[PDB]
């Protein structure tokens, strides 16, 4: 499990919230978003 669907329209990080989070790492469908 992740925090978001990676496959949406963007990667990750702009997809965790809003104005978007710090970074993020993406693996398989699914991201994990830091220093947020």
């Amino acid at each position: 499990a992740a925090a978001i669907s990676c496959v949406g329209s963007p990667e990750c990080p702009p997809k965790c919230r809003a104005q978007g989070c710090k970074n993020g790492k993406c693996m398989n469908r699914k991201c994990k978003c830091y220093y947020c």
